[PDB]
């Protein structure tokens, strides 16, 4: 089997991008935003607080014929933002572009933090990180790619994010028109549940490649990319006027600025990250200060290959028995 879906951003920033996903049925059809960096499907639901609920569509159960409580399991989940959520579970049957999985969990949520509160786009998330990150309690729960994996076609889901566009999440096959050249693969450690990787170095705009190992992680729910303070200095210092607010929380830049690309390297294969990639925009409305989007992973404890790096590319999430990532241009 295979699937596809059309992964659309959220705004104009490409905050976020939401994959429509079938649960129960009927179908219920919510908006999960892919995260490749945890491994939680939870969604907005009729159990979620009413409060906390503004404007995002709901999974209830209780209108789901293949719907069946989990009885005793229970999760919660804290992001690297400082969003949390949490609640109970039920299993059901889950399909994204084709795609079903049956007596997928699907963790409905009771509570979520304000940030998802105040996303009304986002219906939940869809974690594609390794199922050893997965919260439910007393008895961890797989991911929806790995309770498809042993279906697919091939041990396989694919990333390709748009720029200011759709783009499509693929399981199960490669579609070898939707890149350029070949894919380079790299080695993945699971060891800390993600799919974690080493980059090769990087280059700023025209200048000379700095070949130095950077690990890192290639995280479809994260943003902006986070990379060690040298590597974003050296960056930011090729943009007059820009410099780190303590007051903004990262890097800014004069928004009348030309931004140079930034290139990433994938072994000897390198992906270049289009400068306008980078322009995350007035830091308040009117403002003629922009922020960037490299930033430092200083203090965040691991670097991360976010959507600002992962659009950039053609990127292969390779679920075979030795897992790998593979990189392409388009
Ligand atoms: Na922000």
């Amino acid at each position: 089997s295979t699937g596809s879906a059309t992964t659309t951003p959220i705004d104009s920033l490409d905050d976020a991008y939401i994959t429509p996903v079938q649960i129960g049925t009927p179908a219920q059809t919510l908006n999960l935003d892919f995260d490749t960096g945890s491994s939680d499907l939870w969604v907005f639901s009729s159990e979620t607080t009413a409060s906390e609920v503004d404007g995002q569509t709901i999974y209830t159960p209780s209108k789901s014929t293949t719907a069946k409580l989990l009885s005793g399991a229970t999760w919660s989940i804290s992001y690297g933002d400082g969003s949390s959520s949490s609640g109970d579970v039920y299993t059901d049957t889950v399909s994204v572009g084709g795609l079903t999985v049956t007596g997928q969990a699907v963790e409905s949520a009771k509570k979520v933090s304000s940030s998802f509160t105040e996303d009304s786009t986002i219906d939940g998330l869809l974690g594609l990180a390794f199922s050893t990150l997965n919260t439910v309690s007393p008895t961890q729960q797989k991911t929806f790619f790995d309770n498809a994996k042993a279906s697919l076609d091939s041990p396989v889901f694919t990333a390709d994010l748009g720029y200011h566009a759709p783009g499509t999440y693929n399981f199960g096959f490669i579609d070898t028109t939707a890149y350029t050249g070949s894919i380079t693969y790299t080695a993945v450690s699971t060891k800390q549940g993600f799919w974690e990787w080493t980059s090769t170095g990087y280059a700023v705009g025209s200048g000379t490649f700095k070949s130095t190992s950077i690990d890192g992680i290639a995280d479809t729910g994260t943003t902006l990319l986070y990379l060690p303070a040298t590597v974003v200095s050296a960056y930011w210092a090729q943009v007059s006027g820009a410099k780190s607010s303590s007051s903004v929380g990262g890097y800014v830049f004069p928004c009348s600025a030309t931004l140079p690309s930034f290139t990433f390297g994938v072994g000897s294969a390198r992906i270049v990250i289009p400068g306008d990639y980078i322009d995350f925009g007035p830091i308040s409305t009117g403002s003629s200060s922009c922020f960037g989007g490299i930033q430092s992973s200083a203090g965040i404890g691991i670097n991360i290959f976010g959507d600002v790096a992962l659009k950039a590319a053609f990127v292969v999430f390779n679920g075979a028995t030795t897992p790998t990532l593979g990189f392409a241009s388009k």
